[PDB]
C-alpha cells in the first residue's frame, strides 16, 4: 500500500500493521512512520520545513493522530531541516547529545540530545530501540531497531541494493563507519527487514553491500 501527495515529492508506504515507510524527494529521502496507540511516531523527519510539514499533515489526516515524536538519526540538514516544524508543533525531536550539539553548530534549532547509545522507547505498544553504533556517515549517525519487527531503520549508515556511492563523506568517518556497521550486525542477530537512507527496503544484505562499499 503506497499513498502520495499530489506532487509525488511524498510517499507513504506500509511495511506492516503499523509501520510505514515515509519518502520525500529533496533524491528521495526515507524514514519511518509507526503509527501507535497514543499518536505518531517518525523516525527521522524530512529535508525541509515545507516538506516536513507536508508530511506531517499527510500522516495525521490519514492517521486522524498527533505526531508526537521524531527520531532524529544525524544532524546534517537534511535530517534536522524540519526541527522549525517539529518543535511548533509541539512535536518532540529525539536525538543523541551529540546530534543536537552538531544541529546548533549547524545553526538549527536543537532536538532534544535524549537519546543514550541505547535507548528504549515505547510509544503504546510499540517498541524502538536508538542504538548509537559509532561513527560512519557522520559522526552522530544513530540506527533505529524495532524489536517487535525485528526492522533496522539504518538512514544514511546504510546504502540500498542499487547504491555505488556512499554519498556525501565530507563529514564522514570513512574508516570507522565498516566498524560501526559491523556494531550494529554484532547486535542486531537476527534481522529482517533494513531501512536505507534511501532507496527500497531491503534486508542484512544491505548492512553486507554497505560494508562492500566502504571495502
Ligand atoms: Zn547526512
Amino acid at each position: 500500500t503506497v499513498i502520495k501527495n499530489e506532487t509525488g515529492t511524498i510517499s507513504i508506504s506500509q511495511l506492516n500493521k503499523n509501520v510505514w515507510v515515509h519518502t520525500e524527494l529533496g533524491v528521495p529521502s526515507n524514514g519511518l512512520v509507526l503509527n501507535t496507540s497514543k499518536g505518531l511516531v517518525l523516525v527521522d523527519s524530512s529535508w525541509d520545513d515545507k516538506l516536513t510539514k507536508e508530511l506531517i499533515e499527510m500522516v495525521e489526516k490519514k492517521f486522524q493522530k498527533r505526531v508526537t515524536d521524531v527520531i532524529i538519526t544525524h544532524a546534517h540538514a537534511d535530517h534536522i531541516g524540519g526541527i522549525k516544524t517539529l518543535k511548533e508543533r509541539g512535536i518532540k525531536a529525539h536525538s543523541t547529545a551529540l546530534t543536537a550539539e552538531l544541529a546548533k553548530k549547524n545553526g538549527y534549532e536543537e532536538p532534544l540530545g535524549d537519546l543514550q547509545t541505547v535507548t528504549n522507547l515505547k510509544f503504546g505498544n510499540m517498541k524502538v530501540e536508538t542504538f548509537y553504533p559509532g561513527k560512519g556517515h557522520t559522526e552522530d549517525n544513530i540506527v533505529v531497531w524495532l524489536p517487535q519487527y525485528n526492522i533496522l531503520v539504518g538512514g544514511s549508515l546504510v546504502k540500498s541494493t542499487s547504491a555505488k556511492d556512499l554519498g556525501n563523506v565530507a563529514d564522514a568517518y570513512v574508516n570507522e563507519w565498516s566498524t560501526s556497521i559491523e556494531n550494529v550486525l554484532k547486535r542486531y542477530r537476527n534481522i529482517n527487514a533494513v531501512v536505507p537512507g534511501h532507496g527500497e527496503v531491503g534486508d542484512k544484505g544491505l548492512l553486507l553491500h554497505t560494508l562492500d562499499l566502504l571495502k
